[PDB]
C-alpha cells in the first residue's frame, strides 16, 4: 500500500458515504388494517355460504368451517400464526376481526 | 432495490398471507333439492292447465305441453340443460322429477 | 344476484312447495245420474203434455215434440251434443234415458 | 365480495334457472263455453218462471225481467261485463246465448 | 412480490371490502302464512270435490282422499315434509291449517 | 452501500424473486353464461308479472316495463351498460337473452 | 389476497351486477277484482242456498248463514281477515261486494 | 475499506440501480366502480328483501334495514368509512349509489 | 521513497484498518419462509381462479395451470429454479409449499 | 540522506511490500443475474397494474406504461442505460428480460 | 564521514531514486455517478415506503422524511455534506438527484 | 587520509546535505474522518442486516452483533484498538460514531 | 608530504570525526505490524468479494483465491517472502494474519 | 628542511598511513532489489487507480497511464534512466519488474 | 651544521619528494546529480503528503509546505544555500528540480 | 675540519634554507561548517527513525536517542569532545546544531 493510494481512498469515501439511504419505517400498523379488511371480507363470504349450507341462519360454529388458513377452537377463529381473532357472540348477533389493535365489527344474525 | 425495501416486504408479506379466506363449499346438492322442488312446482301447475284444455284427466304428453325451459322425448321432459327429468308412468298414475339424486315424486290422475 | 339472495329463495321455495293441491277427481259419472234423472223428468213431463195434445195414449213422436235441447231422429231424441238417448219401444210401452252408463228405464202406455 | 362467493353464485345460479316453468295457456275460448251454457241454463229457468207469472207462453221481456247479473235493452239482456248477448226473435221462437264465438241456440215459444 | 405491488392491493382492499352487503333475515314465518293460505285454499275446494263424490256432508277421510303432495294418518293429512297439520274434529264441525305457528281455522259441515 | 450489504441483497433478490404469481385467466365467457342465466331468471318473472297485468298473453312491451337496471328500445331491453340484449319477436313467441356470445333462447306466448 | 385476484373480481362483478331483474309490480287492484267476483259468486250460491230452506224469499241473516271464512256482524258478512264487506240492505233488494275500491253490486229479492 | 474493494463496489451499484420498478398507478377510480357495482348488488337484493317482509312495496327505511357493513341516518345508507352515500328519494322511485364520483342508479318502487 | 514517506503510511494504515466492517449473515432462511408465504398467496389466488374456470372443486392439475414463474410435473408445480414444490394430494384435500425447509400447509377441497 | 537512513528504508520497503493485496474480480455477471431478477419483479408487478387498468389482458404498451428508469421503444422497454431489454411479443404471450447474457423468460397472457 | 560512504550513498541514492510511483488520479467524478445512483436507489425505495405510509400518490415532503443522512429544506433534501440535491418538482412528476455534475433524474407520481 | 581527501569530503558533504527533505505531516485527523465514515458506512449496512434478521426495528445490541474487528460492551461498540466508539442511544433513536474528536451522527429507528 | 601537511590534517580529522551520526534503529517490528494490518484490510475485501462471487458465506479456499503477491497451499495463504500466513480455521470461523510476532485475528462466518 | 625536521615526518607518516579505511563494496544488487520492490508497490498501486478509472478490468495501456518517473513504449513502461523495465503480457494476466537482474512478478487480470 | 648531515639531508629529500601524491578532482557535478535526485525523491513524498491534507491535487505552495532545509518564494523553493531551485507551473503539471546544470524533471497533476 | 670544508658549508647552507616551505594556515572554520552539516544530516535522519519508533510526531529526547559519538544531557546532544551542541527547543519546532560559530538551524515538528 502506497501513500497516494490511501489518499484516493479518503476521497473515495468521503464521496459513497455521502448518499440518501432509506430506513425501516415500521408499517405493521398499515399492514395490520389490511389484513382485518381481507379477514372481514372472507367473513362475509363465509357466513353467506353457512346459509346455503345450513338453508337458516347459520350457527357461528359453521360459519368458522368455510374459512381456511388457521384453526378454531370454541367460538373464535384464529390465522395459522397468532392474530386475527375473528371472535363472535351468537347472543350480541356480532363478529369482530382484530389482527393486532385495527379492528373490524361486523353484525349478521347468528344463532 | 435496496437491502431495506425488500425487509419491509419480508414484514408486509407476512400480514397480508395471514387472513381469514373462505374456501369452495359444494351447495349444488342443496340447490339440486330447491330445483327439484320449483320444478315439481310447475309440474303442478302444469297439469292444473292441462285439465282446463282436456276438460277432464289429461294425458301425460298434455301435461309436458305446458312447461318450457327444456325439451320433451316420449314422456319424459327433461330441462334445456340435461337434468331434472320429470318422468310419468300413465299407469302408475304419477310424475317423478329427480335433478341429480334429490327427487320428487308426486300422484297426480293421468291415462 | 346476491348469494344470499338465493340462499333465501332456497328457504321460500321449500316451503311454498309444500302445500295441500287438490287433484282432478273425474265426477262426471256422479252428473251423468244428475242428467239422466233431469232428462227422465222432462220425459215424464213432455209425456203428459202429449197427452192433452193428443186426447189419448200419445205416439212416441208426439212425446219427442215437446223436449227442447237436443234434436230427434225417427223415435230417439238425443240431446244437443251426442249423448243422453232417451230412446223408447211402443210395442214394449217404455222409454229408456242413458247419458253414458248411468240409465233409467220408466214405463209409459206409448202406441 | 370474494372470488369464490361469485363462483358459488354462478353455481347456484345455472341451477336454480334451470327448471320447469308453466306458461299462459289462454283458456279462456274454455271458460266461454262453460258461461255460455251456465247463462244458458239460466235462460231456461227464467222462461219457466216467465210461464207462470204470464200463464201462458211469455214475452221476450218477461223472460229477460227474471236474470240477474246483468243489463237488458229492447230486447238482448247483456252481463255486466259486455260480453254474452242472450238476444231472441220473438217471431222466431228462440233465444241464443252467445259469450265470444262459443255459443247455444236454444227454442222455446215465445210472443 | 415488491414493494409497491402490496402497497396498490392495501389501496383495492380497502375499497373492495367497504361495500354494502345484504343479510339473511329470516323469512320463513312470511312464507308459513303463505303455505297456510294456499293449504287452506286446497282444502276448500277438497272439501267440495268430496261433496260431489260423498252426494252429501263428506266424511273426514273422504276429505283428505282429494288433496295430495303429502300423506294422511288417522285424521289428519300433513305434508310429504313434516308440517302443515290440517286436523279436522268431524265432532266440531272445523279443520284446521298450521303450518308452523301461523294458522288458519275454517268451519265446514263434517260427520 | 458496502460491498457486503448488495452480496446480501443479491441473494435475497433470488429468493423473493423466486415464487408462485397467479396469471389474469379471462373468466368473462364463464360470467356471460352465468349473467345470461340470471337475466333469463328475471324475463320468466316479468313475464309472470306481465300475465296478471294484462290478465292474459301480454305484449312485448308489458314484459320490459318490468325489468330495471337497463333500458328499453322498440323491442329490445339492453342492460344499463351495453350487452344483454333480450330480443324478442312476437310474431315467433320466443324471447332471446345474449350476454356476449354465451345465449339462451326461451319460448312463452307473446302477441 | 393477491393483486390479480381483486383484478379478476373487478371483472366479474360488472358482469354479475348487470342483469335484468324484474321489480314488485303492486298486483293487489288485479286480485281484488278477482276476491270480489269470487266472493259475489258465493254470495249467489248462498242466496240460493237459503231460498231451498226458507222456501221463499229469504232474510238477509239467513243469506250470511251459508258463506264462510269469515265472520258477520248486524248484517254485513266481512272476510276473515279485515275486508270484502258484502253488505245488503232489504229495503233496497240488493247485495254489494266490496274488497278494497274494486267493487260488485248484485240485485235479489231479500226481505 | 481498500481501494479496489469500492472500486467493485461502484461496479455493482450501477448494475444493481439499473432495472425496471413499477411506480403507484393510482386505481381507486378503479375500484370506486367495482364498489358502486357491489353496493349496487346488495341493494337490489336487501329491496327484494323488504319485499317480502312488508308483502307489498317498501319503504325506504325497510331496504335499509338490510344491508349490513355501515350505518344509516334518515335515508341515506353509507358504509363503515364515511363513502357510498346509497341515497334514495321514494317520491322519485330510485336509489343511487355513489362511492367517490363513480355513480350508479337504479329505479325501484318506493312509498 | 523516502523514510518519511513510509512512517506516514504507517500511521495511516494503523487508522483506516480499524473500522466496523459488516458480515455476511445468511438470512436465506428469513427471505424463504418470506418466498413460502408469497407462493402460498397465489396458491390461494389460483385456486380461486380454477373454481371459476371448472365451476366446482377444481383438480389439482387446473389449479397448477394458473400459477407461471416455475414448471409442473405430474402434480408438484416447482419454480423455474429447482425449489418451492408446492406439492398437493387431492385424496388428503390439501397443498404444502416448501421454499427450503420453511414450509406452508393449506387444505382446500380438490378431487 | 546518510547512508543508514536509505539501509533502513530498504528493510522497510521489504516488509511493506510483503502484503496480501486483493484484485479486481469481474462480478458483473453475478450482478446481471440480480439485475435481470429485480427487473423481472417489477414486469409481474407492472403487469398485475396492467390488469387494474385495462380490466382485462393488458396490452404490452399498458404494461411498459408503468415501469421508470428507462425508456420505451415499439415494444421494448430498455433501461437508462441501454442494458435490459424487456422484449415482449403478444402473438408468443411472453416477455423475455435479458441484461447481458443472464436472462429471465416469463409467460403472461398478452394480447 | 568517510569518502568511501559518500560514493556509496551516490549509488544508492541513484538507485533508490529511480522507481515507478503511481500519482493522484482525480477520481471524484467517477464516484459521484456512483453516489449519485446510490442516492437513486434510495429515493425509490423511499418513494415505495411513503406509498405503504399515504395509502397513494405520496407528498414530496414525506418521501424525503424516509432517507436518512442528510437534512431536508423545503422540498429539497441534501447530504449531510452539502451535496446530493435530490430535488423534485410535484407539478412536474419527478426527482432529480445531483451528486456534483453527474445526475440521474427519476420520474414517479408526487403530488 | 591525505589532505586532499578530506578537502574533497567537505566538498561533497555541503552538497549532499543540501536538499528538500519532507517532514512528517500529522495526517491522523484526515484520516480519522476517513475512519468514522467507513465506520459508519457498516453501522448502516449492519442495521440493514439487523432489520432483516429481527423482521423489524432492530434493538441495538442486534444491530452491534453484525459488525467485526472490535468489541461490544452494553451498548458500545469499540474497534479492536480502543477508538471508534459507536455509542447508541434506542430512546434517542440514533448512532455517533467518533474516531478521536472527528464524528459523524446517524438517526436510525432502533427500540 | 610536509611536517606542516600532516599537522594541518591532525586537525582536520578531529573535527570531521567529531560529528553526530545515526544508528541502525530495527524498525522491523514496526513495518510487521503495519505489514498485517495491510494484510488483514485485503483479507476482508477478499472475503467480500468471496461473497458476491459465492452467493452466499464462502471457503476458505474461496476467499483466498483473491489475493496476489503470494501463494497458497491447503489452507494457509503465505506472501511472496516466507512471511504473512494468513491461516484460517472453517470450524473456528476466524482468520489470523500473522507477519512475524505481530499478529491480528478477524472472525468471519466460513464454512 | 632540517635533518630533524624529515625524520619526525618519517615517524609521523608511519602512523597516519596506519589506519582502518573502508572500501567500495558493490551494494546495487541490494537497492536494485529494494528498487524493484518500490516499483512493484506503484504498479500495485496505479492498477488499482486503472480499476476506477475503467469500471472494469483495465487495459495494460490504462495502467502505465498512472506511474511517473519513466516513459512508456507500446506495453513496457521503463523508469526515466534505462531500467526496471515493468513489462506485462495481457494474454498472461501478469506484470514484470526486473531492475537488473533482481525480479518481481505479479498477477492481475488484464485484458 | 656539519657537511656530512646536510648530504644526508640532500639524500632524505630525494626521496620523500618522490611520492605519488593524489590531485583535487572537481566531484561536484557528480554529487549534484545525486542532491537534485535526493531533492527530487523528497518532492515525490511531499507531493504525496500535500494530497493527504488537500484530500484531492494540491496547489504548487501546499507542496512547498512540506520540504524543509530551504526557503520558499512565490513558487519556487530553492535550499538552504542558493542552489536547487525545485521551479513548478502549475498550468504544465510539473515540477523541475534543477541543483546546477544536472537537473531532473518530473510530471505530477498540480493546480 | 679544515678550512675548505666550511667554505663549502656555507655555500650548501645557503642554498639549502632558500626554499618555499607551506605554513600552517588555521583550517578549523572550513571544518566546523562541514562537521555542522555532517551532524546536520544525521539529525534528519536520526528524526525521521524517531518517527518510525514514535509512530507519530516524535520527542526531543526520542530524537537524540538515535545519534551517536556523543552524549545527552536533558535536551542538548554534545559530541564525544565538547563541541556540536544540537540543541532543539520543543515549543519552537526546531534544532540548531552549532560547532564553533559555524551553525546550520533546521525546523522539524516536535512537541
Amino acid at each position: 500500500f502506497t501513500l497516494i493510494e490511501l489518499a484516493i481512498v479518503i476521497v473515495i469515501i468521503g464521496i459513497l458515504v455521502a448518499i440518501a439511504v432509506p430506513r425501516f419505517v415500521d408499517l405493521t400498523d398499515q399492514a395490520n388494517q389490511a389484513n382485518v379488511d381481507a379477514t372481514a371480507a372472507a367473513v362475509r363470504s363465509a357466513y353467506a355460504i353457512a346459509t346455503v349450507q345450513a338453508k337458516g341462519i347459520p350457527t357461528c360454529d359453521q360459519v368458522f368451517a368455510n374459512p381456511e388458513g388457521g384453526s378454531t377452537s370454541g367460538s373464535t377463529w384464529t390465522s395459522s400464526d397468532n392474530s386475527t381473532t375473528v371472535s363472535c357472540n351468537a347472543s350480541a348477533d356480532t363478529f369482530t376481526i382484530s389482527r393486532g389493535g385495527k379492528t373490524r365489527t361486523l353484525n349478521l344474525t347468528v344463532n
